């Protein structure tokens, strides 16, 4: 109960068009042997080309889709279509490219899966809404073995090479030819009424189809990608550390304790209602104000409807104080609101393409994200930049460039200049906030916050 039984049954009525004549009756193991591929009865890590949907999951990084359409199948060229939106053809003998024979359109195929994937996975996980050619095109840049390592470090191989007869993994692979160990998922096996088209258009208006193999490919992956993410949600499922998400955690947690805090001294609001994670904590622990928890799980399909979230008939006056949405994603924020919503358009190794203008992003756990609205944010301003600290002026314990900000909120500031320690907590706090914003967050404020009224803290 770890792999997929090469012995599992395989439905084949999506691949008799492509394939006419094919038994209904299949398993894995006979289908891998009719696409060319030999087993050997081989107990070495690669127990199966294809995975079960929850490997699949815990593998999302690796997800490519893949889509082969018939140009004109041994005699006629093939386009091949990945979910990088790139259209090779290759000739037996929105990118486009012309015609090319197979020799030279694998190395293609490796040099696109390496630049795509050596910073988010191990491996490549071909996402398929199969008909048959993409099936029976794989053995011209596919090899199959036991599980190896590179040629040049400790990463398990995922290329190969026949001018050296070496492997490679995604980051070692320059000049390699043959994808090596690929994994590959059927969403037809997942059990669908209709064609791609009808069935992706259901859920997402952001992917067309110009009828190219790249568009299916986007399609297949994105209809994966709501299946897995956007009607199924599974949070406990932990991902690897990739880049900077212990940094980027660490700096939403401090820049969550400041604005809130600074909220709550410019303001002296009576009441917070912090909407959000059930899980929450006080972020400002000292604060005086009154601190109500309302419970609402990340939302993964469409942002929540304000409407929804506070009517129905809890203080029941949101009105009263001010609202805290920290990643709470809403679809029209309340004028008096703090906010810190994820910006799905920012390019990023944690942030994955998602399903309706969405995105998945993966930090910890995976979390598909409601396409970003600027309209939500109408009732408020974009918080500015500031450090605000009431801590004792005392260095204690790099070394230093004297500060001089209007941005740095504390009594050494007022009384005309930064002293040692406020001016290193001050460089340290910037890089973490322009380490989250960097990541994807923006934030929000009310209108009426100003940071003029900080001053007055210290008397
Ligand atoms: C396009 C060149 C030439 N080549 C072949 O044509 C041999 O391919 C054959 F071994 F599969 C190998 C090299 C990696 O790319
Ligand atoms: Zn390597
Ligand atoms: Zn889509
Ligand atoms: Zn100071």
């Amino acid at each position: 109960p770890t792999h997929l039984s090469v012995d599992t049954k395989f439905k084949t009525e999506g691949l008799c068009v492509d394939i006419p004549g094919i038994p209904k009756d299949m398993t894995y193991r006979r289908l891998i042997s009719m696409m060319g591929f030999k087993m050997n009865y081989q107990v070495n890590g690669y127990p199966n080309m294809f995975i079960t949907r929850e490997e699949a999951i815990r593998h999302v990084r690796a997800w490519i889709g893949f889509d082969v359409e018939g140009c004109h199948g041994t005699n006629l060229p093939l386009q091949l279509g990945f979910s990088t939106g790139v259209n090779l053809v290759a000739v037996p003998t929105p990118l486009m490219y012309k015609g090319l024979p197979w020799n030279v359109v694998r190395i293609k195929i490796v040099q696109m899966l390496s630049d795509t994937l050596k910073n988010l996975s191990d491996r490549v996980v071909f996402v398929l809404w199969a008909h048959g050619f993409e099936l029976t095109s794989m053995k011209y840049f596919v090899k199959i073995g036991p599980e190896r390592t590179c040629c040049l470090c400790d990463r398990r191989a995922t290329c190969f090479s026949t001018a050296s007869d070496t492997y490679a993994c995604w980051h070692h692979s320059i000049g390699f030819d043959y994808v090596y160990n690929p994994f590959m998922i059927d969403v037809q096996q997942w059990g669908f009424t209709g064609n791609l088209q009808s069935n992706h258009d259901l859920y997402c208006q952001v992917h067309g189809n110009a009828h190219v193999a790249s568009c299916d490919a986007i399609m297949t992956r994105c209809l994966a990608v709501h299946e897995c993410f956007v009607k199924r949600v599974d949070w406990t499922i932990e991902y690897p550390i990739i880049g900077d998400e212990l940094k980027i955690n660490a700096a939403c947690r401090k820049v969550q304790h400041m604005v809130v805090k600074a909220a709550l001294l410019a303001d002296k609001f009576p009441v917070l209602h912090d909407i959000g994670n059930p899980k929450a904590i006080k972020c400002v622990p000292q604060a005086d104000v009154e601190w109500k928890f309302y419970d609402a799980q990340p939302c993964s399909d469409k942002a929540y409807k304000i409407e929804e979230l506070f009517y129905s008939y809890h203080s029941d006056k949101f009105t009263d104080g001010v609202c805290l949405f920290w990643n709470c994603n809403v679809d029209r924020y309340p004028a008096n609101s703090i906010v810190c919503r994820f910006d799905t358009r920012v390019l990023s190794n944690l942030n994955l393409p998602g399903c309706d203008g969405g995105s998945l992003y993966v930090n910890k756990h995976a979390f598909h994200t409601p396409a970003f609205d600027k309209s939500a944010f109408v009732n408020l301003k974009q918080l500015p930049f500031f450090y605000y600290s009431d801590s004792p002026c005392e260095s204690h314990g790099i070394d230093y460039v004297p500060l001089k900000s209007a941005t740095c909120i504390t009594r050494c500031n007022l009384g005309g200049a930064v002293c040692r320690h406020h001016a290193n907590e001050y460089r340290l706090y910037l890089d973490a906030y322009n380490m989250m914003i960097s990541a994807g967050f923006s934030l929000w404020v009310y209108k009426q916050f100003d940071t003029y009224n900080l001053w007055n803290t210290f008397t």
